């Protein structure tokens, strides 16, 4: 399988291409940077793209990649219900080619996510904290804002997190969303983190992901660019190539 | 509903006390702790019973309440699969007595176990943290011995946990639960809490349970108590009553 | 020592008043809560007062107590320059009265404000997260914006934390705090606790400080109540009382 | 500076190679590793070595290096009273010849055992949680038996843990380290981590200390290799320059 990477020389794209180099059953055939021509994939003759590059452009080379067919494993982020319509649009008129958008590559973040569905509805509060390393252009992170997202719809027909706050400094309860307080913290030393705090009378849960490095994020990737034709279309999340094995 | 309290002047026991006497649809009717003739249960026309007293003194309790027809909701500790057959024969002899024995009570915990058993087989390594207060006389605590139980019948036909570890101090690495290893810490100021720690390749999952307060085991027992006839026999967990597993 | 206190029927000050109640050199002597006349306090000839009341009322308590020599010993938050000068003011035309205000009472938060402190210059980044019981009207908690303080006057003459955030919700990134990053999390079943954040190139340190009880606070409290007289005048923070003993 | 490496193919001593090579005022004159000969770091001129290899083989490189006059920076662990003992009488007959052996040259864990000693002293309760990644040999860490050792040390003539265990399975308590609990944890996925638990009524304080990753400890490393010969003989501890305790 010929794998090309867009973002070959970003902090988790230089992973990912000694990692397709590395897999012996995967071709490293393009890598591409900022300014680097598209063309270098079609013209190596790429089936497959890992894409971790930036929100400004992504959809930029979104609609090459399905325009040509070749199949799309997303990690950047920042997209939205339009773009994933606009990508769901696009690959309308392009049956056969696949795009995989994950919020999040690595196993414990996406059993995380999965866990608070399932927790969410048995406590009076919930708040979620993010920790990442100060290079993030994005707060709160697109795992940090799904998880409210989950954590608020398994909890439709609730009442609110009670909370008593009458004074205080501006931006010290966090971010709202979808009414789930979201802290984040930006600090030298992290790369990507979270926790997940639900509370109730006298007890608390937390659930803890932690990726200590950039190579957690390789497993789930190289899952997602075997199976990439398995469902094709677009598929959002890791979940579906896991909840079998 | 008349609802009587085994080990009333407990640390948990008359938490127990005030939550009963307190909730409009039970009737406290009966406080026994050391010293104190069961017969004050028959004799205050109790129908069910909450135990929070001692190993050593269940079994007797046990065997009393089943023999009168008393409903039990047991949360006292040191249950074993012989001690768990002891209490269904006695139940035969009494059908329509309906027996719960919870290893905790806290939901976060039932729900710890829930998503250990869940993850488990997606990492390489599985330990299990425990910290209680100073003055618990078992270690580890049967809440940690059984998600180590659980943990391990989850990763049966998998390879064990990795561990390079060839001179240590006797004890160092924990107790081993079923090739799980378990560690006790016992700490002033601390209450009940559990984390349980998955591994693998550049990141971790950590699902911690922290009960602040012993208030936390009051919605657990007095669903449980409330529903106890639901299901004549023996009921070991609070799983079947959460709708879940 | 006759002992009075204020905000007697509070969450934190009626836990003052058993704590009074049951001290062997200590009469309780005044149990004060909203509504209450403040000559309670000299008509029981009251030597010494423990305030945990609200921001709103503290000055107005202070006033009088300073007004009639009666010493204080005040937890209350919200003071700040103005007051403390106020308080300073007042005092000064009242010798030999004692007041003794503390951002927090507990042991291990005092420590933890020494130890920020002292690691303060050693790292690139400083974030402070702060988690509270839902009924806690002023966030981020005083303990925080203080700690955060003081954090940031050991940096002086350092670079500030670096962060690439370019695109981010409101409140994610939390309040500023002289330059410091504080996140408030208000959750059922919590009581009061801090962690302080240093990090640096592959590494952190975190100083948690964890009030799973509002008893907690007593030691630091009758600490200060008996030693009350030992500093005429205004004292800050329980600092000056340990580093002693 | 002519600097050499022992170890250089190991997990650390690959990336202390990395962090010379790039220093613009060292110069890497040497790489040995396992079956390299000594010869190459006297034959290149070496002046000082950074030894991160094993306590099987620390002691002959010691010998060795202290022989030549060579200065020696180690983070090898292992060593012990009467090893600490024969490198100073190597010493005296090499006067002008230093020596620095640090258990952890972390910041973060040289200020994690400075701290722990201040609040010792404060607390009912103290035990030491280390996690390591699983090709760890030793358990505990040097760091934490060193950590032990120092809280041990700062309570002398203060009464033991309170611990009502009775029963209990074999480890489960951990290691004693001068009566202090030590429990080592080997996950995969993590680097080197501490945590230091203090308990007294109603709170906890725990400082935790992270390694991310193994440049952590570069910084630490070079400081000492630059000041090394500040202080002729032996130095043990990174404290001494960090001019602290
Ligand atoms: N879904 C997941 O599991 C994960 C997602 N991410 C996200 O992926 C993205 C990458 O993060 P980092 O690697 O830390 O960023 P980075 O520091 O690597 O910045 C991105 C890189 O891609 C390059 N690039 C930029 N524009 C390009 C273009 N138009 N065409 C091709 N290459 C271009 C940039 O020059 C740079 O090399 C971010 O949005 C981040 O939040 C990061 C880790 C995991
Ligand atoms: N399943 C769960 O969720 C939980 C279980 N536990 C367990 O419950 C038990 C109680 O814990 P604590 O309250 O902390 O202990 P405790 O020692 O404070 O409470 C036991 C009390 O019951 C009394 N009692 C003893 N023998 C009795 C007898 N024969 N008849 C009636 N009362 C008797 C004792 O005098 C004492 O008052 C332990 O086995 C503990 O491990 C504790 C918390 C939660
Ligand atoms: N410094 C420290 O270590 C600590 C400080 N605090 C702070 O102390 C205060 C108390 O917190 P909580 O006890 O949770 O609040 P709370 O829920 O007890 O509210 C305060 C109480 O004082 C009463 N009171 C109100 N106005 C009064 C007045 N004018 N005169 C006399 N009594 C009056 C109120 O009726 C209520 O009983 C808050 O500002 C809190 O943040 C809380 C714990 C520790
Ligand atoms: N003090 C500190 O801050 C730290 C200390 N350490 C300790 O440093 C040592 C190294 O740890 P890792 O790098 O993880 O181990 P490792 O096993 O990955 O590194 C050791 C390496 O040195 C090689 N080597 C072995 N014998 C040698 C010899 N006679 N001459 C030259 N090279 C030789 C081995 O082949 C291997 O390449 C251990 O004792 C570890 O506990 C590790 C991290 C930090
Ligand atoms: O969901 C995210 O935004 C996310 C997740 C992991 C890492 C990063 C990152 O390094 O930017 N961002
Ligand atoms: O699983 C246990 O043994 C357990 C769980 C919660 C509290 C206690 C306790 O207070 O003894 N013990
Ligand atoms: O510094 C604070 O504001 C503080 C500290 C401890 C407890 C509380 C509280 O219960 O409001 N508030
Ligand atoms: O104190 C120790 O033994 C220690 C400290 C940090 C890392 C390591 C290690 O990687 O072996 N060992």
């Amino acid at each position: 399988m010929r794998v090309g990477v867009l973002g070959a020389k970003g902090k988790v794209g230089t992973t990912m291409v000694r990692a397709v180099a590395a897999a012996d059953d995967l071709t490293l055939s393009a890598e591409l940077d900022a300014g680097d021509p598209l063309s270098l994939l079609t013209d190596g003759n790429t089936e497959v793209v890992i894409d971790f590059t930036h929100p400004d452009v992504v959809m930029g080379n979104l609609e090459f990649l399905i325009d040509n067919g070749i199949h799309a494993v997303v990690g950047t982020t920042g997209f939205t219900a339009e773009r994933f319509q606009q990508v769901e649009s696009w690959l309308v008129a392009k049956p056969n080619t696949s795009v995989l958008i994950a919020p999040n590559f690595a196993i414990g973040a996406v059993l995380s996510m999965h866990f608070a569905k399932q927790a969410a509805r048995f406590f009076d509060s919930a708040e979620v904290i993010e920790l990442h390393h100060p290079h993030k252009a994005d707060a709160p992170s697109g795992t940090a804002a799904r998880t409210a997202k989950l954590i608020a719809e398994a909890r439709k027909g609730l009442p609110p997190n009670p909370d008593a706050t009458s004074t205080s400094l501006p931006g010290a309860r966090g971010a709202d969303v979808d009414g789930i307080p979201v802290h984040a913290v930006r600090l030298a030393g992290l790369v990507a983190h979270q926790e997940v705090l639900f509370g109730t009378e006298g007890e608390t849960l937390t659930i803890r992901h932690d990726s200590l490095d950039r190579t957690s994020f390789v497993p789930g990737v190289l899952l997602a660019v075997r199976r990439i034709a398995e469902r094709p279309g677009l598929t959002v999340g890791l979940e579906p190539l896991l909840d079998l094995h």
